[PDB]
């Protein structure tokens, strides 16, 4: 019996978990990191606990941006390489309250040639890894920042962020490419526009910023439909991510994909188009499971 | 004789020219094609009034004044294209008081590799003779950086890389604004810059990871804003060259000022010779060869 919270930058999810593992209650809102920093983390939380009649001494495990510098209380990082089990033990307690409330830290790769950082995904990893062996895994965690993580023996060995989602959104809205992709809201992951682009760039990463301009040139000279231009932009950026993810990885078979929604489908299509097997793990199921593994290790029954 | 106008996306430049060949006056500002579609004559009349231009001095204009989202759509001549075709394909802007033309751009129509250039073809009209003869490879940096295979007053093909526009939007609208924002500049020579260019030119695949690292670098160690900016610029540029190079010794850079330095710096570090050429000297020249061609002047039969 604990609450578990995924505190994101623009949203908030909470689950009350009973003694037997079952979800007894669930709450979900827009009060993410940026709202809570104006109006108060503790108050937003006390709101949801009251709304579902939590006991006053129900303990609470949190992951994500509630633990960033701009959040409720800095949770910091654990340096990789690091056993997945270190996470729960290095959680930060909220100091002047009558409830055990703890926030899990991010992971940091301090290497000077490859500095890298994650906050949130580590907890999804904790939930995902329970479904896999203790053997070797290359794990893809897509988003505004896709994380590619090397798991072995239940340790995170290292990881690489690729800013593909953030790049997509800036290129689509703030550059000339917006005149080619604005008219379209969606595209079909299954379309050739998409997987052709993933292949052009995966095979020719060096040309990336020529290929991006080609989406605009293509439109001007040949009337590329907005949906296909959107796909093309999308595919280019994700194919370049894949190229980087695999740049001397030996042979890799062999990828586990932690994702959900249309995002998860886009990536799976992308990865499978480049000849990789995919093992899907549902991103939301994995946070809860990650948050539950930590709770069971800090408050054992 | 003529007004020459180079009307870019973000900048306006004018030169008044005499039958002698000399510049007589000049105007600069930052009203480019995007600002101009706010106000399309008025900007042109203002600068003309300013410099005391004859009311019927004709006007030759290259650049984005000729795009769809501009003054009037000029065309494109498709590649390979003889540079000498350009002036003949110019497009009038109706005016009873003056003969105003805009130069077309070039288009590479290949369905793989579609590509487009509006203005750099006039810097190439300008510079073809000077550069020399036979095959050249010319790099033309800017918001959109052009790489052009030139031979005998002929563009054979070319490649845009959108490195400048990427630098800007990445610097202003992504998380990296936190890493670079409160710097405005960085010294081309700084090792932060050529390291970025080299690790990226060597590992194109990792580009969008490398970009994230400037911010993770700033979070974990405390990178100085100029070194971050440099890393940023360097990464983008290293990537361009990787792509441009996808043996040449062996390149001719056309550019001016800050960015010109930055690229020679970046290009030499990758082991290339850089025969440089001033950017504005090549445009004024390209607009001159067009002007002489449609409004040839009355010669003195006894001279040459």
């Amino acid at each position: 019996y604990y609450a578990a919270v995924d505190w994101g930058t623009s949203s908030f999810r909470l689950w009350i978990i009973g003694e037997d593992g079952a979800v007894l209650a669930e709450r979900r809102s827009a009060e993410g990191m940026t709202t809570a920093a104006k109006t108060g983390f503790h108050t937003i939380l006390d709101g949801h606990l009251a709304a579902v009649s939590a006991p006053a001494h129900l303990p609470i495990i949190i992951c994500g941006m509630a633990g960033a510098r701009q959040g409720w209380k800095e949770a910091g990082y654990i340096e990789t390489p690091a056993a997945l089990a270190e996470i729960a033990g290095r959680a930060t307690a909220i100091p002047d309250v009558d409830r055990d409330i703890r926030i899990l830290p991010g992971l940091a790769q301090r290497d000077r040639r490859h500095p890298d950082v994650m906050r949130g995904e580590e907890t999804q990893l904790l939930g995902a890894a329970a479904h896999l062996g203790a053997g070797s895994h290359l794990v893809c965690m897509p988003g505004t920042h896709s994380k590619w993580v090397r798991l072995a023996d239940d340790r995170v060995e290292g990881f690489s962020t690729f800013m593909t989602g953030e790049l997509f959104d800036t290129i689509a809205r703030h550059t000339i490419l917006s005149h080619a992709v604005a008219e379209a809201d969606t595209f079909a992951a299954g379309s050739a526009a998409f997987t052709d682009a993933v292949s052009r760039t995966r095979e020719n990463p060096a040309l990336a910023t020529n290929l991006l301009f080609s989406v605009r040139a293509g439109q001007l000279l040949h009337g590329t439909a907005a949906a296909d231009a959107r796909a093309q932009l999308s595919g280019t950026l994700i194919g370049l991510e894949i190229a980087g993810a695999l740049a001397g990885s030996g042979s890799v078979d062999g990828v586990c994909l932690v994702g959900s929604g249309g995002l998860g489908t886009l990536y799976r299509t992308a990865l499978e188009s480049q000849g990789l097997n995919v093992r899907a793990v549902d991103a939301d199921e994995a946070v809860r499971a990650g948050l539950s593994a930590a709770a069971r290790a800090i408050w054992p029954l």
